[PDB]
């Protein structure tokens, strides 16, 4: 599943609600591998709708349990990421992914 290790605490009370749009900054990295993406490196926050299955389960489940302003390291096992299939040319099969995520705003 997804494990959370807080980097910076949030307000501890404002969590993503159904339908809301999460505004996040993230950096993705293969466990014991290379970084493959960074919204911070291109200075451009990433947005996605909660509960609309727009992003892998682990990323959404991680964000869903974070409060406004919180930043955390998410460790996602393959079953809540890209599984046995992986992501063509970027994420190999059975890859555990590490995501440094910061919940910047809720829209
Ligand atoms: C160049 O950058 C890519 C993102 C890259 C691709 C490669 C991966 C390593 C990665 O580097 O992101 C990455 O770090 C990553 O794994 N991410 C992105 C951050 C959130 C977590 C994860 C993810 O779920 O990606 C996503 C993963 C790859 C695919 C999804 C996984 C969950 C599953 O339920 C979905 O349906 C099967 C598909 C990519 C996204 O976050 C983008 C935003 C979303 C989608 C494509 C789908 O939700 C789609 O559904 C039709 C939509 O509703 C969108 C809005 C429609 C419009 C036209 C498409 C825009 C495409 C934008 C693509 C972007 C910015």
């Amino acid at each position: 599943g997804v494990e959370i290790e807080t980097i910076s605490p949030g307000d501890g009370r404002t969590f993503p609600k159904k339908g809301q749009t999460c505004v996040v900054h993230y950096t993705g990295m293969l466990q014991n591998g290379k970084k493959f993406d960074s919204s911070r490196d291109r200075n451009k926050p990433f947005k996605f709708r909660i509960g609309k299955q727009e992003v892998i389960k682990g990323f959404e489940e991680g964000a869903a349990q974070m409060s406004l302003g919180q930043r955390a390291k998410l460790t996602c096992t393959p079953d809540v990421a890209y599984g046995a299939t992986g992501h063509p040319g970027v994420i190999p099969p059975n890859a555990t992914l590490i995501f440094d995520v910061e919940l910047l705003n809720l829209e």
